[PDB]
């Protein structure tokens, strides 16, 4: 099985499967320096002696997350896969952050939009990933009131691990479960929901 | 924040390179062959940065527990990056690591393989900061079964240990900070 899964919601996370072989790879800083990145992958490739061309998935982070980094990651990956209509695996950057995450139980996801704000949602992690409350925006009020009605035992705000492992792992189950789509499919429903 | 490189081969490949607010991680599993490339990479990185090796602080490196073999590796590799230069060296508890690049806390066990019946175990309260209820030992697996019913972690870290190349990298740059660092002839 063959992967690359990106997402960009925050920090840029690469992950990159052939078989039994995984390469991660994170940046987080000023954004010159990320430049580095396609010849780094370019060589991890080329390692692997992988094509794009042979790639059965590729996995993309649709958020919630910044504007820039979210548009950026995902024409990125709308146009590696646009030649061969690679399936596209669309991944929810707050369940991957739950799943990145090796303990169980009631998680609380959330992180800053503007000024006196949070994206927030809640997941059970006891089978499994489970929707308790689905991404949405809120007040600091608001937030308050929704973690002292979940008491969720874990608590990931604002400075987010995703484990490029499990974006590559959440990708080929998408494809397994036939839900991924087509590269032309991402505009149309990354807007709706 | 200052120049670091970190590394840990305790079980997969885990290397971060941080120049200031700027920070790259990179982890391989699988196959030794490729391996190879991961050198490279790092060079690629460093010239990126614009970092000679000699304008590093301080170079981590993951002691244990783990395969012998992978440590003594990445030990090896660490000597012949650092000698002709002394760069101070920071050892990092693998298992310590493991612990701290989980984002709950609470009591902790941290537990891996090491021969045929038995694991590496310890145990950590995690609130805040890191405090060691019981140092990695070697327990047989009925031990580890004991240990873990009578500690009642709230988080179990088995087997497969995500450890996080941030985390080596704060890591380095804290016992840097505290002069708990070590020269390049001391690691073990």
């Amino acid at each position: 099985m063959n992967v690359l899964a990106l997402d960009t919601s925050q920090r840029i996370r690469i992950g990159l499967r052939k078989g039994e072989d995984l390469f991660e790879i994170s940046y987080t800083g000023e954004k010159k320096h990320a430049e580095i990145l396609p010849v780094v992958v370019k060589k991890l490739l080329d390692e692997l002696d992988l094509k794009v061309k042979d790639l059965d998935v590729v996995g993309v982070g649709i958020g919630p997350g910044g504007l820039t980094g979210l548009r950026v990651g995902i024409a990125t990956v709308v146009g590696l896969v646009s030649p061969y209509d690679i399936p596209v695996a669309p991944l929810n950057s707050f369940e991957m952050t739950a799943k990145s995450c090796p303990a169980d139980g009631v998680v609380l996801v959330a992180r800053r939009a503007r000024k006196g704000y949070h994206y927030c949602a809640v997941y059970l992690k006891d089978k499994g990933l489970n929707p308790l409350k689905e991404p949405s925006v809120v007040s600091d009020e608001e937030l308050e009131e929704i973690t002292k009605e979940f008491s969720p035992k874990i608590v990931l705000k604002d400075d987010l691990l995703i484990s490029p492992a499990v974006l590559v792992e959440e990708s080929e189950r998408l494809f397994r479960e036939k839900k991924t789509i087509h590269y032309y499919e991402i505009e149309p429903l990354y807007l709706q929901k």
